[PDB]
């Protein structure tokens, strides 16, 4: 019921599932941001190791076409990748769902940097920008503050 | 003889990374049989081979170089207050990731006080069957909002 670490087994999983139980206390939030314009309006929902989704598919980060509530899976924690930075945080949630046309219909993927932040718990969830213009290895990337990634 | 993308808004922040072409980030990190010298360049050769490496790896051991990634392959990324710059078109592993070309992604964050430093790694996800990364991190001016 919380994220699940892909890769190799050993050091440095350990050390990963010391940075998610870090994350503990943002397990229960839920953060959103809306962005773009018509017809193309999103609205991005992003949660740590829980249940993003409206449909219980074990999404991470979903997002929803504004327009018409359409909800897209866009990365699941049950494939999660962390790395600790100096002074951030990178987390990916890969096995999102697949694209029809780009990135050779590969499952959609999530990459969020969660910067140090001192003044803040969390907050200031965003979107990047989606590179789909590759034919393979694309990826929503998102940025976020989190006291959380500080040393 | 100078980075080459896959759009405006990355012109413009390879544009605002200039400053940074002609100077040389070297770190060196490990434990031997597994030190490293990694030495990263900004749209501009990092190697000795005329190879158009950005990004290369050097064993201290014996003064071998692997590049870690092309300046031939760039991509750019501007978060509020980071820039990612990624490099892919590195050497082929023999083993891990498939036997891809190796890649480099490195988070540039916001730093008020220095125009570039603290250039470092920070890890090699060399776990997965595709799609594999070095992973760095280094401080500029320029990253900042
Ligand atoms: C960006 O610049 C890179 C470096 O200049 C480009 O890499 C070269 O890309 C070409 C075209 O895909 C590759 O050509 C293939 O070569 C293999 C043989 O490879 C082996 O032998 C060569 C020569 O001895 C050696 O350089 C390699 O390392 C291998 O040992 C052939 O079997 C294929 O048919 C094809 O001709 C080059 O191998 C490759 N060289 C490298 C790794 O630098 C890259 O394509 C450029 N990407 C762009 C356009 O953005
Ligand atoms: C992560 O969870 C997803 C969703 O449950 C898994 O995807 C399903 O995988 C099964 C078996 O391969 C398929 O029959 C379903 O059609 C998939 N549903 C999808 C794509 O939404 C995925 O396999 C899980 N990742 C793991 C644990 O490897
Ligand atoms: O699946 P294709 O046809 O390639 O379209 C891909 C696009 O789909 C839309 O619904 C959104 O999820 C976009 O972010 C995505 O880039
Ligand atoms: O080429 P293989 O056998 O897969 O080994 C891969 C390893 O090689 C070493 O020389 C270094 O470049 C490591 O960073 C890399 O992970």
């Amino acid at each position: 019921k919380t994220c699940d670490l892909v890769g190799e087994k050993g050091k440095e999983s350990e050390k990963q599932l010391a940075l998610l139980k870090r994350l503990t206390p943002l397990f229960q939030k839920s953060f959103e941001s809306t962005v773009g314009q018509s017809p193309d309006m999103y609205s991005y929902v992003f949660r740590v190791c829980r249940e993003a989704g409206q449909h219980s598919s074990g999404a991470g980060l979903v997002q929803i076409q504004k327009s018409n509530g359409k909800e897209t899976v866009v990365g699941r924690f049950n494939e999660t990748q962390i790395f600790q930075g100096s002074n951030w945080i990178m987390l990916i949630y890969k096995g999102g769902d697949e694209y029809d046309n780009h990135c050779g219909r590969e499952q959609r993927r999530a990459v969020v940097m969660i910067s140090c932040n001192r003044h803040t718990l969390a907050d200031n969830f965003n979107p990047v920008s989606e590179e789909r213009g590759m034919v393979q290895d694309c990826f929503y990337l998102f940025e976020m503050d989190s006291s959380l990634a500080c040393s």
